[PDB]
Parts: structure tokens; sequence; C-alpha cells
């Protein structure tokens, strides 16, 4: 048993090593739309800094559960990153739709490792949670909903390519 | 009779009173579209600062009624605020609207207050409504009428989403 | 359903409704007692700007409410603000006890809502009033209580002139 | 006639020579008040200065009418100003509310000047009364009154030894 361990799950630390990895993918997933953005034939720059941005939060977000995973006592194990569903990711529109559907995703799992921990009695783990992920999973989903209702109402054309310079930075 | 009372008579009292109540409702209506065009489906952070700060400034105005009753000697009787007719609040164009009509509404209930301290001889009374009441309304109408022009020259869609951005800060 | 909804139920949204419309009428108490001692009469400067100052926290948090039910996709409906159980308010003291009185209400109402936030498992609101709500109600709960003790501890006249000029600002 | 002179009428002008004196009288008044309470039997440092202030303000109030009188193309007439109708002020309070009788007769003379003016269509003078003189008299009867209220409520002693260092600068 290492050192710190106390009031620790071995359930509670696989949970952790489990979104260690899904968080790695929405990195991965990002840092490929903000290079689809990149694309002579797309040419979007707002889009990709935007998603740039997202996949360096999205492998903070990984760090720091490898950091706790080791402030606990737990083990960090982790797996093959799977490359994101999609090559092309179509319009800026339909880029934004599948972040929401990413980040929705995201939200469920961490709201289920924290439905681990709190079976658990696992007290410290649930704040570190609710403090550091659950707010902001809450702000991001309302900041892209937005941002899909102002591309749906501006359009294709010069209204995507007016988001780009107004809304992204 | 109160210490300060000199020229001021009830129903000059009771007429600020009631317009207390009635910049409070202003008051509500604007917080109401604020948050209105905060929402996920609406998404205008343009129309939402600046209803906002309308909130704010109607706040102020019954603040400043509410001051002036005490300095001469009236009493503050408060009533219910009613909430406003509207639970959502349509287009920019349909909430500048609804704005306008508010305002004149305002403006109207304002000339009529004028009217009882006009026939009563409440000399200072007249002079604090001009000075600090009548004048801003003429403002802010005519703010408001230009962009309901503004608004109908952009039409929807992307016209929407660059007034937004354009003419509200 | 709207886009940023998740595991967000309809009785936590009325919930959060019912909420704004106590802060909003904690809110109207507040104003309500500020110019009670701005009245001639009366005449506590220290007074009339303690209320007034919470009185606008009030608003803050009725209208932090409101950009949280938005954030979650929920969908603010707003009620008549009931004006104040009392035109005027008697004593520093009196004033002071309704204060906590009003305080500990809208504290009893906080819990209660944690409560259904807590059987419908909804753990980001749950840390949500935890953090921005509950732990700042602790505090003026107690700071009411101190400033009561106080002006218990002075009595009337000089008493009470001295605490609104050494205890409120 | 002078070449300044238009619609301004010899009521109007000499309304204005009787207000001079008046002005001048509280002036009077307000220094006699001063050192009253520089007395060494009275020794009330900030009643000293309160009404020091006070009576420089009314010799403004009286030279402003006289420059409005050249400007206007009238001439000054002065007459005598008699002493005070007091030789000793008494408390505190006796001197406040004495003041508070003084402020509210000179604002019933400047209404009364008011009727002068608006009868005989001077719209230019009835302005300059409200803007340069009735919103002040409202201003200074609602500070009176509050002090006379504070000066009930500590009494006699120390009391009043505490309002002269708390309420007075
Ligand atoms: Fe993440
Ligand atoms: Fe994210
Ligand atoms: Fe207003
Ligand atoms: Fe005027
Ligand atoms: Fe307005
Ligand atoms: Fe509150
Ligand atoms: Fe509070
Ligand atoms: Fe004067
Ligand atoms: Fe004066």
């Amino acid at each position: 048993e290492s050192q710190p361990r106390q009031n620790f799950k071995v359930e509670t630390e696989a949970g952790i090593n489990r979104q260690i990895n899904l968080e790695l993918y929405a990195c991965y997933c990002y840092q490929s739309m903000s290079f689809y953005f990149d694309r002579d034939d797309v040419a979007l720059p707002g889009f990709t800094k935007y998603f740039k941005e997202k996949s360096d939060e999205e492998r903070e977000h990984a760090e720091k559960f490898m950091k706790y995973q080791n402030k606990r006592g737990g083990r960090i194990v982790l797996q093959d990153v799977k490359k994101p569903d999609r090559d092309e990711w179509g319009t800026g529109l339909d880029a934004m739709q599948a972040s929401l559907s990413l980040e929705k995703n995201v939200n469920q799992a961490l709201l289920d490792l924290h439905t681990v921990g709190d079976k658990e009695g696992d007290k410290q783990f649930m704040d570190f949670l609710e403090s550091d992920y659950l707010e902001e999973q809450v702000e991001d989903i309302k900041k892209i909903s937005d941002h899909i209702t102002n591309l749906k109402r501006v359009g294709s054309g010069l209204g995507e390519y007016m988001f780009d310079k107004k809304s992204l930075d």
C-alpha cells in the first residue's frame, strides 16, 4: 500500500485512469479540428486558434488528473488514445456541434466518476471533481451552445467569415 | 407635519409614490430582457449588456425619486412590482420596439406628474422633474428610435448579429 | 430540450425560479429599510448606506441565479415581487432584528433548494449553492448577530448614534 | 431705460432688492450664531465652523442676486440689515431649530419671488431662481432637519459634545 493512500478505493483509482484517457482523446479531437480549419480549402483562422486553445485545455485536464492520481497514492496506467472519429469536420457549425457532443460526453463521464466517489465516501475526490471539472464543463457547454446559436444565425458564407472574426477573439 | 415640509401637497407626494413603482417596473422589464438575450438559443451578448445597463438606470431613477420624497418630507409607500408582461421578447428588433413603447409610457407618466406639480404651484418639483428626468427621457427615446431604424435596416440573421457587435458597445 | 441541458431536472429548474423571486424580495426589503433611515425623522446615514449595500448584494444574488438558470439550459420565469411586509422599521435594533429574520429565511430556502439538488443527484448545482450562497449566508448571519448584540449593548439615543458612526463604516 | 433691459418688470426688480436684504439678514444671523458657539461658556467648535460656513453661503446668495440684478439692467437699492432677533441662541438644538425656521422663511420668500416672475412671464428669472436657489434650499432644509433629529437623539451633555465632533465635520 502506497504511503499517501487513505480513503482511496481501487474503483476510484481505475475510474481516474479511464477519465485520463478520455481527456487525452478530447485533446486529440480538438487538435484535429484545429488543423482542419488551417487547411487551405477551409482557412478559418479564428476557428483554428479556438480549437488549438481547447486542445491545450483538455491536455491540462488530463495532466491534472494524473497529478491527482499520484497525490492520492494511485498509479497511472495509460492506454492507447484512439484517433478522432472524423478526418474532416465540415463547416464551422458542424465542428461546433461535434464539439458540444464531445463536451457533453465528457461531462457525463465526470458525473459518473463523481458517482463512484460518492458511493465509496471519497469526500475529497468529490470536491476536487466539482471544483476543478464540473463547474468548468457547465461553463464550456453554455459557451459552445451560444456559438452554435450564432453560427445558425449568421448562415454560411460571409456569415461564417464574420463569426470567425468577431466571435472568436 | 414633517420638519422639511413646505409647498408640498399630498397629491404630489402620492404621484411620486406611483412613479416610484413604475420605475421599478421598468427596471424589472429590462432585467428580464437582459437575461432573455443571455439564453443559449438567443445568445446576443451586446443586447444582454445593453438591457442590463438600462435596468440599472431605471433602478437609479426609482431611488432618486425615493430620495426626493424624503427630501421634501413625504413618505415612501411601496407596492408590489408586477412581473413584466412577457416572458420572452422575440428578436432584437421586437425587444427594441417593446423598449420604445415602455419608455414612452414612462415619459407620459412623468409629464402627467409634472402637470400635478404645475397645478399645485410646486416650482422646485417641476424643475427637478425637467432637469433629472424629462431631458433624459427625450434622449433615450431618440436613441431607441435610431436603434429600431438600424435593426430594420440590417434585417435578420447576420444583420442582427452585426448590429449586436457594432451598435451596442 | 435546450442545447446545454444535462443532469438538470424540472424540479431543480422550478426551485431556482422561486429562489430568484425570494432574492428580489430581500433586495426590495433592504431598499425599503435603507430609505426609511434616510427619513428626516430617522436620519441615520450609516444605517442608510449599510442597507443600500445589502440591497445591492441581494440583487446580485438574484441575477447570479438567473445567469445560472441560463447556463444549465433552464428558463427564467419571473413573478411579482411583493412589497415588504412593513412600511416603517422602528429603531436601528428593530431593523437589524428584522434583517436577521430575513436572512435566516433566505438561508433555509437555500438549504431546501440544496435538498432538491441532492435528491436529483445534481452534483454541480449543489457545489454552486455551497460555494456562492451557503458560505456567504453563514457569514452574514454571524455579522448581523454581532450587530444586534452591540445595538443592545449601546442602548437607545447616543448609543444608537455612536453605533451608526463606529460600527457601520 | 438701461441697455440690457428686456422682459424685466419693476416689480421683479423690486422683489430682487427685498430678497437681497433678506439674504444679508440670514448671513448676519448665522454670523451671530457662529460666534455665540465660540463663547467660552458655550465652546462648541463644530457648531462655530458650521454656522460660519452657512453665513458665508448666505453672503454668496446675496451677492449672486446683486449680480443678477445688474445683468438684467435693474438697480441695486440697499437697506439697513437688521440685527438678528436674538443675542444668544441656547443649546445646539435650539440654534438648529432657529436655523430651520430661518431657512423655511427664506424659502417661502423665494417661492413668492418666483410667483412674481411667473405672473410677469419672466421665463429666465424663474429658471435662475429654480436652478440657483430653490434646489439648494430644499437640500439645506433636509440637512438641518436631519441634524435636529440627531440632536434630539443624542440628548444634552455628552450627546451634544459628540454630535459636535461626529456630525459637523
Ligand atoms: Fe476536459
Ligand atoms: Fe472543454
Ligand atoms: Fe426611468
Ligand atoms: Fe425650469
Ligand atoms: Fe430609460
Ligand atoms: Fe441573497
Ligand atoms: Fe444577505
Ligand atoms: Fe440664502
Ligand atoms: Fe442656507
